[PDB]
């Protein structure tokens, strides 16, 4: 019936794809068969890469072996992996990278993933490595969820959904990629901005001497009060907060905001952090910013406050 623009937009790696994935699967038809295929090789790659960064990092934060016998392995891991046919997972590969997550060593630069670039589902695909290299493997639509491909382009996803036709557009994040987002900004009917609860103590990946959260509230900053947004319904999505939920156990919101009194829990650094990005909004006596906490990987949670977010544009329109 009525046509929706919605926009899905975000710094880097927050989780924008994601949940234009889990439109497909809540929407539309999902994943066939040989959709999930064509996964298998981006999954094998995402989990030879996060394996690379954490070897990688053992040096880089001069992390020693549990096991000095997992140092050869490391080093054959490296050769093989300029060897081996993008996509794939051999046998001898998967025999080495198995030996290495297992080590103590390994592990504990795996928890400073904080301190260099490493994939957000590194920990998911290697915990489950078995069964991913078990031979006749498929994807399950979590495998899916959890892949990794960084975009740049406008990608259009349209679905109907309460008598609404939606046309849904995402775009990268990356600063290289917000240029062109202008041209997205006519006749917009929501807008959903999307930032990793998880990123505040993260450096961008553009400028490892800026703080990954401060940079998403410069761009909401910019964003929420955007001249082309006055009557459009603004959505905020604070995700990974199933990544955030563990992290605040063991770092500091303080490093993020100096000034964060309070305790270190999910509950109040949550709330902390969503009144940060709210208080951004200078139209506030005119407008307000819904939020919502999510797990955009979650096909459940998407799919509540997605319909809650078609509530608001279907209220909004009264
Ligand atoms: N654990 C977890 N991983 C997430 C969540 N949202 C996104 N991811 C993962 O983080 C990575 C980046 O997400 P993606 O949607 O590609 O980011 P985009 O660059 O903003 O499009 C992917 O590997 C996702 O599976 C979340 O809520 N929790
Ligand atoms: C149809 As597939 C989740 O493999
Ligand atoms: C570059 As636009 C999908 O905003
Ligand atoms: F911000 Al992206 F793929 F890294 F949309
Ligand atoms: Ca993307």
């Amino acid at each position: 019936a009525r046509t929706v623009k919605l926009l899905l937009l975000g710094a880097g790696e927050s989780g924008k794809s994601t949940i234009v994935k889990q439109m497909k699967i809540i929407h539309q038809d999902g994943y066939s068969l040989e959709e999930c295929l064509e996964f298998i090789a981006i999954i094998y790659g995402n989990t030879l890469q996060s394996i690379l960064a954490i070897v990688r990092a053992m040096t880089t934060l001069n992390i020693q072996y549990g096991d000095s016998a997992r140092q050869d392995d490391a080093r054959k891991l490296m050769h093989m992996a300029d060897t081996i046919e993008e996509g794939t997972m051999p046998k001898e590969m998967s025999d080495i990278i198995q030996r290495l997550w297992k080590d103590s060593g390994i592990q504990a630069c795996f928890d400073r993933a904080s301190e260099y670039q490493l994939n957000d589902s590194a920990g998911y695909y290697l915990s489950d490595l078995e069964r991913l290299v078990t031979p006749g493997y498929v994807p399950t639509e979590q495998d899916v969820l959890r892949s990794r491909v960084k975009t740049t382009g406008i990608i259009e996803t349209q679905f109907s959904f309460k008598d609404l036709n939606f046309r849904m557009f995402d775009v990268g994040g990356q600063r290289s990629e917000r240029k062109k987002w202008i041209h997205c900004f006519e006749g917009v009917t929501c807008i959903i901005f999307i930032a990793a609860l998880s990123a505040y103590d993260m450096v961008l990946v553009e400028d490892d001497e800026v703080n990954r959260m401060h940079e998403s509230l410069h761009l909401f900053n910019s964003i929420c009060n955007h001249r082309y947004f006055a009557t459009t319904s603004i959505v905020l999505f604070l995700n990974k907060k199933d990544v955030f939920s563990e992290k605040i156990k063991k770092a500091h919101l303080s490093i993020c905001f100096p000034d964060y009194n309070g305790p270190n829990t999910y509950e109040d650094a949550g709330n902390y952090i969503k009144v940060q990005f709210l208080e951004l909004n200078m139209r506030r006596d005119v407008k307000e910013i819904y939020s919502h906490m999510t797990c955009a990987t979650d096909t459940q949670n998407v799919k509540f406050v997605f319909d809650a977010v078609t509530d608001i544009i279907i209220k909004e329109n009264l």
